[PDB]
């Protein structure tokens, strides 16, 4: 096995003999910009470029949670 | 196995003998811009380009959750 | 196996002997811009281009959930 | 197996002996802009282009869910 | 197997011996702009073009769901 | 197998011995603009074009669902 890229992700849940149970496993997935390149020969020639990435994130999420048993 | 790219994602749930159970596993998936390139020979010649990516995200989500047993 | 790209995604659910059970596994999938390129020979010649990507996302979703058992 | 692109997606549900069960697995799928290119020889020559992508998303979805057992 | 593109999607449901069961698996599919190109030789020559994509999405969907068992 | 594009989609449901069951699997399919091109030789020559795609989507769909068992 020569050059290669392997990404392993996800959820692996196993239940063998549930007599009385309640498994609650929501799976939220959000994948933003993803760039995957593969080439035998790659030759890139550039000039006075400009690459700009702007991240304005006003994340607003106050928390007042509570867990009881 | 030479050059190659493998992405592994998802959900893997197994139930073998549920007598009384309630599996709740919602699977939400959201994949934004995804660029996958493959080439034998890649030759790119550029000039004074401009690449701009603008992310204004006013995420508003207050939380008042509560879990009881 | 030479150059190649493999993407593995999805949901894999197995139930073997459900006597009394309730599997609730909604699968929501949303795939935005996806660009997949394949070429033997790729030669790109550019000039003073302009690439702009604008993401205004006023995500509004307050949460007041509660889970009971 | 030389150059090739494989995308694997979907839902895989198996039920072998349901005596009393209720599988609820809705499958919502939404695929936006998808561009797939294949070429033996690709030669692209450009000039001062302008590529613009504008994403105004006022996602409004407050949540007041509750799960009981 | 040389250059080739394979997309695998859909739903795969199997029921072998349902004695008393209720499988509810709606399959909603919505595929927007999809561009698939194939060429032996591709030569594109451009000038000061303008490509514009405008996404105004006022998604309005408050949620007040509830799941009981 | 040289260059070729394969798209696999749909629903695959199997029932082998239903004694008392109710499979509810609606299949809603909506395919918007789809462009598929094939050519031996493709030569495109352009000028200061303008390509515009406008997506005004006031999706209005509040949800008050509830699932019981």
């Amino acid at each position: 096995r020569l050059f290669d890229q392997f990404f392993g992700e996800g959820l692996f849940e196993y239940d063998l003999l549930p007599f009385l149970s309640s498994t609650i496993s929501p799976y939220y997935r959000q994948s933003l910009f993803r760039t995957v390149l593969d080439s035998g020969i790659s030759e890139v020639r550039s000039d006075r470029d400009k690459f700009v990435i702007f991240l304005d994130v006003k994340h607003f999420s106050p928390e007042d949670l509570t867990v009881k048993v």
